[PDB]
């Protein structure tokens, strides 16, 4: 089967609004739980007889519960991969001249931008996504109420913020707004910038997906 | 703000095993229905004062709501534009050698993939996709319940089967099985191998996505 | 295990605007596939070692699976038979005096409910239901989004109006407001008053359940 | 409207293996949150300018997205009281031998009950719940992904965990298992008790509820 390992080099450290006892058991305890499961799933749904795929029915059925769940823990390592990946201890970089051309023609501006993002942050449950729309070729902010949950097909990732209550409890409790705001402080323009080039790349061959 | 149109000229006529008075009410009905609502979410997110942005909240605010369905509405233009599209009657051309190799090292051959497609077809309660996941590089199943529900973030859509009711009912009510394998008898494999290649080439600009 | 067995005496005939041909697929293969799976889930849950509980996890477990769709399938044969147990040819008797009171005191009224009923079917994807909430002793409307989500906990259901697409496809495809009108066309009040009876007397005993 | 208040007589203080420090939010922040949301709701559905009834749509509407998150709030809201309401330091009474004769039989017994509410805690999102069907007359145990997703229409609650995060983040951030534990010290078996007496009686009523 296909298995995942975790990438301890994307760990984070000594953040600035975020505690080093915050971020171990969401690296260590969540992050690492979501791989182990991948794995486990990985196992038994190369298992024909365990996930009989001639028994595949959408009420109930082995194919269908490994199904579901691969989708809730295979984006549940990504999106905490591209979180943490994108954290440096107090920001590094600022945003390309590109990167913000393209919020300013398709949302408004970085002020604009900031408080969409905020606003989302704020109204799911799960995360709030920045991201290109390879359908439309704009950037938009998706939000999601689980790992799984309202996810848009297709959507290259750019900036995500991860909603859940382990992600800012121990340090903000119920708090969520410093805790976004922290978020920012944090942010690693130089992987963002990165990820925009090769969305942006990526755009140019997918252009009229759909004619 | 942002507004759709549809497509008339992806509609469908005079397909082998699935009738026209079935595509009419999913076209004409629920299809467009998507597009009119997504364009009233539109605008009422273009009013600030309608959806505050300050009043964002995760138990209700119309901010909330309004992005929640926009998911719902904009996957469900764009999941039947890319079904409805990849439709001609009795079938056209033939997988690629490209495609069918890809398929061959990651599924384990056209067999395995076809059955691996009908079984989450007969899984799910909304969508079965095959696409190409940007994040490993590898052609995979997913299902979804609904059309905002269990999608992977990122997948580039390759093959798109409705498996929601209205897709089936007229024709073949309780009976999915037999729609699966008409949906199959008119595939346009140039539709879909053009996917592909832009699909590939999109992979190559995203490649290392996560370092 | 605890199986479960159809009620064939449930089903209904010749109803007014509502067809055999749709009642047929809905009843015998629906409805009894919901009896099916849901069998089939007590079998395993009942295997200690298939569903083990010492596994339990919420990222995925063969016994979190299990209990998920258990709620997926009972419900889909409670809701069902509540369903199909209150509808008779033409209709039969009529609301009670008690009921139209308390509808009055709750709703506003007969004319305000039956638009509250009819609205709830049009907003949701699954089911629209009045029922009396034991934690308030009001009648509300429930709308479910399928058969386990967003039902409340402890009411007690009086009018359950199915609307899933299987529900009416056959008989007026994606109309969905003439199939709602037929439904009330066919209401055997004096089941209706039956459970509306014991719901009341059942709210006397669980009167200040949270003190 | 009917609007709610928060039952701050349902306060628990000085638990044993649960801090007042995690207490605080739980009760002031998010169970009073959903009281103030809940009643924004109320107001918002009794404008029938705004909540307009005849605009009622299921891909989107003023109408269904107060509904849906009504279901929500509304369930937040009477989770939390049943949950808090049975808390008591270091536990009161036991469980009557009526509530241990009906557990041996549906259940099988104390020991295996408690393994079954220990592992839907451990297996599910948002609660885990033993009660009343009043269907089948029979105690069941529910678990729910969230306050509105997966309940069971009809169930009344006897025992009610919260496994959200935010129950139990602030004392055993990461885990789940002592927190179980420390839930089943505190457990106030007259209250309990009393629910299980009333939810008999009740059902005395209700029994055959489906003919
Ligand atoms: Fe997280
Ligand atoms: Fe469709
Ligand atoms: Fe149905
Ligand atoms: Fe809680």
């Amino acid at each position: 089967v296909h298995k995942l390992e975790p990438k301890d080099h994307l760990k984070p450290q000594n953040l600035e609004g975020i505690s080093n006892e915050q971020i171990e058991p969401h690296f260590e305890a969540h992050y690492k739980g979501y791989v182990a499961k991948y794995n486990e799933i990985q196992e038994k749904l190369a298992d024909q007889n365990f996930a009989d795929r001639s028994k595949a029915n959408q009420n109930y059925s082995e194919y269908r519960e490994l199904k579901v769940e691969e989708t809730f823990n295979y984006m549940g390592v990504v999106l905490h991969e591209l979180y943490f990946g994108m954290l440096t201890p107090g920001g590094k970089g600022e945003p390309s001249e590109a990167l913000k051309k393209k919020i300013e023609e398709d949302i408004g501006g970085l002020d604009a931008c900031t408080n969409e993002l905020k606003a989302a942050a704020m109204a799911f449950r799960g995360w709030a996504i920045l991201g290109l729309d390879i359908f439309s070729g704009r950037l938009v902010v998706n939000g999601l109420d689980a790992h799984n949950v309202y996810n848009l097909t297709g959507l290259i990732p750019l900036i995500v913020i991860d909603t859940y209550e382990h992600a800012y409890y121990v340090d903000y409790k119920n708090k969520r707004p410093p805790y976004i705001d922290a978020f920012f402080k944090n942010i690693n323009w130089d992987v963002v910038n990165e990820r925009f080039e090769k969305a942006m790349k990526a755009y140019e061959a997918l252009k009229d997906f759909i004619k």
